[PDB]
């Protein structure tokens, strides 16, 4: 046959256009989404650069204190 | 033709794999990227998690200083 092959093949272009639809939204979630998660991952590694400097300023801080209130040496 | 519409038809076709072909293997790495990220945030919320609790820890030593040498508490 020549009209049943049109047919087929009419039949699969929509087939295509069906897995294409649906799979390109979710592909565009996808990508928004890898977007988010790594401005939220950035945004969380660099509290933890800052929780260290305060922790690290405070150990310090303590040092200080330390030799302040030490009578041995004051 | 009828040739014709079955040359448009199959060359059609072609286009429409080449767009899937190219999109599946993207879409299926993007799937594995969000939750190798998502594990990545997760063990990352937790080191937070761990350092906050030492930070307090110490802001807690802290303050019993701040209070013990209050002069008030000590008149």
């Amino acid at each position: 046959g020549h009209m049943e092959k049109l047919h087929e093949a009419n039949n699969e272009l929509q087939k295509k256009r069906a897995i294409i639809e649906d799979l390109e939204p979710r592909f565009n979630n996808s990508s928004l989404k890898i977007e988010e998660l790594q401005e939220a991952l950035r945004k969380k590694e660099e509290e933890m650069k800052q929780m260290e400097e305060r922790y690290k300023k405070y150990l310090e801080k303590a040092k200080s204190v330390i030799r302040t209130l030490d009578p041995k040496q004051n």
